């Protein structure tokens, strides 16, 4: 729909940017208020840094993916500078939160709780025939009530047929990305499952970088041998064995996201 007819389009006057949370190559991220009272997060596009159409594609995708466990699109300003306005998450990135004084005091119980909420969000995505492709602690946001939500749908895709294949020159974070997606550029919901496995190590290690003390080539090489990530410190063996299902050699052998939720809910209540 055209902006003058789009229900997500708002006048720019309704927004007040209060505090800059981040700045990068492609724009900024602010905490602000909509109509005076409603805390929102504003992502503004740096005019010229990238394509307005490419920028907005993230918003259009969020129109299709609405759920309590996914960070919600709030509105767009489609005149330059382009704004994407979203649900505000008071506790920010999971990778950052786990490192704060509060984050540090969480029981393994609450950690499993959180892990279950993420998998619940991914189950909705799995069921809607989407993939995320960028799943990792840095892209999970945390509310003021210590609940978690999927974020960053920049690379997220709808799957008409089974697979989305990226460019041959396309490059992805090597520690989080499934072998097939690194090697062949082929992504499926199953390659998100692999990332989920890695994310579990970030949760239990409180946001430490995966594969401690290993370069990418060493990581790619260990995997090809049949090795997986060394048991993280203080990791329940149950959770570790769950990570392992996520890291199965064949995509189709990796569990569903609905299975992972249900399993993580059993771990959680049993503690
Ligand atoms: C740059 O990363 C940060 C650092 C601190 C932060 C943030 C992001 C956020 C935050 C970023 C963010 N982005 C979208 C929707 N909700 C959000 N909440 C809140 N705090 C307190």
């Amino acid at each position: 729909k055209p902006w003058w007819e789009d229900e997500w389009e708002v006048p720019r006057e309704t927004l007040k940017l209060v505090e800059r949370l981040g700045a990068g190559q492609f724009g900024e991220v602010w905490m602000g208020y909509y109509n005076g009272h409603t805390k929102v997060a504003v992502k503004s596009l740096k005019q010229g840094s990238m394509s307005p159409d490419a920028f907005l594609a993230e918003a259009n995708l969020m129109k299709q993916l609405q759920h309590q466990r996914l960070v919600r699109l709030y509105a767009v300003v489609t005149q330059e500078p382009i704004y994407i306005i979203t649900e505000y998450m008071e506790n920010g990135s999971l990778v950052d939160f786990l490192k704060t004084p509060s984050g540090i005091k969480l029981t393994i119980n609450k950690l499993l709780d959180m892990a279950a909420q993420i998998a619940e969000g991914m189950a909705f995505i799995e069921e809607r025939n989407y993939i995320h492709r960028d799943l990792r602690a840095a892209n999970i946001l945390v509310s003021d009530t210590l609940s978690c939500k999927i974020a960053d749908f920049g690379l997220a895709r709808l799957i008409e047929d089974n697979e989305y294949t990226a460019r041959e020159g396309a490059k992805f974070p090597i520690k989080w990305t499934a072998p097939e997606a690194i090697n062949y550029g082929t992504f499926t919901i199953k390659s998100d499952v692999w990332s989920f496995g890695i994310l579990l190590t970030e949760i239990v290690t409180h946001g430490r970088i995966p594969y401690p003390g290993m370069t990418n080539p060493e990581v790619i090489q260990n995997l090809e041998r049949g090795y997986r990530m060394v048991r993280p410190d203080n990791c329940p063996e149950e959770l570790y064995q769950l990570m392992r299902l996520c890291w199965k050699e064949r995509p189709e052998d990796r569990p569903t996201f609905d299975y992972l939720r249900s399993v993580l809910e059993d771990f959680f209540t049993a503690t």
